[PDB]
């Protein structure tokens, strides 16, 4: 997250990091053994570190738990990162709490204007890279699609929404990656791609969540 | 190396990839045992690749060595990354080849306005993260010092030399790190820091070889 905040801590407990011997991915975590992430931050092996602030600092509200079960969304497509969906199954069903808390699916499609929180250990920099400790935060609005469209011609599908700045210097950037877009309580967004980070007219992309409710349903029941 | 041209294959025969289940890092092969690096590359346990061009495929030249001994070089300075220079010895003597061969200590300092030549597998882009799969070349010239101190007031130690273009668009990003700067077949610096990757008017600073060259005989000589 560039030009964000840090999060007070165990502020937005619903955000996961995948992790793969390092931070690689963020996440979400919308039940006790299921966390929703990007398609593109797929691996073979995961291990999920909820209740994290400062991580690379054993703060004492960590739980770290193996995923059992990985599922990129059938029509993934990672060319055009179409379909940016994951789900993880926990091997085991974490502790809820104040630090480890669910984050709900959406009821609608948030509309263009809605203020939405954006959250990550990504990297802080517009140019160059640096990973951050702590966990970052940002306050972001949904920009229209014809925002949206307008900057990325051709690449935006409807299973896309823009959130950010058109005017620059803030945005989610590399690490970020599967990370939440939360509005008014609810998960809108995965943070997916951009062009650069925090430029000018290059909006960030995100996963949007209220295509994929029944999806998300179905596949927790099947497994 | 960010608006550089891929390497033709192998042309680049002193070039290594510091690996740790993932490229980090670059380094030189300055004889059959041994590899410089950058301190700042420090990790407990190092597998070296030489012979590489596509650091995701096995073409067939691919040596992989682990690294014995990973000595940083005493005056280290984490924070102003003052004498950002480390040798490893590899647990065992590569086969030198076309692919796979040393670069010369320098016999001297070079001047500015020398023609040198830096790769790496380092980022390609200046916001945002590209990492390539082919060894990137970059031809750059060796900047005066009044120019280096001019862009970085206060942090360039004598230890210290930019490289590369004032108005911005080429230069060395994360990954590149601990590789080298060669000019005339002598290695020149080593990879070490800059501010963001290819923008105006802050240069790359190098690690100055010609300061070390004894530093770097004894202690090949002592272990
Ligand atoms: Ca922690
Ligand atoms: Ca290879």
């Amino acid at each position: 997250i560039v030009g964000g905040y840090t999060c007070q801590e165990n502020s937005v407990p619903y955000q996961v990091s995948l992790n793969s011997g390092y931070h690689f991915c963020g996440g979400s975590l919308i039940n006790d053994q299921w966390v929703v992430s990007a398609a593109h931050c797929y691996k073979s092996r995961i291990q999920v570190r909820l209740g994290e602030h400062n991580i690379n600092v054993l703060e004492g509200n960590e739980q770290f738990v193996n995923a059992a079960k990985i599922i990129k969304h059938p029509n993934f497509d990672r060319k055009t990162l179409n379909n940016d969906i994951m789900l993880i199954k926990l091997s085991s069903p974490v502790k809820l709490n104040a630090r480890v808390a669910t984050v709900a699916l959406p009821s609608s499609c948030a509309p263009a204007g809605t203020q939405c929180l954006i959250s990550g250990w990504g990297n802080t920099l517009s140019s160059g890279v640096n990973e951050p400790d702590l966990l970052q935060c940002l306050d972001a609005p949904l920009l229209p699609q014809a925002d949206c469209e307008a900057s990325y011609p051709g690449k935006i599908t409807d299973n896309m929404v823009c959130v950010g700045f058109l005017e620059g210097g803030k945005g989610s950037c590399q690490g970020d990656s599967g990370g939440p877009v939360v509005c008014n309580g609810e998960l809108q967004g995965i943070v997916s791609w951009g062009y650069g980070c925090a430029l000018p007219d290059n909006p960030d992309v995100y996963t949007k969540v209220c295509n994929y409710v029944d999806w998300i349903q179905d596949t927790i029941a099947a497994n």
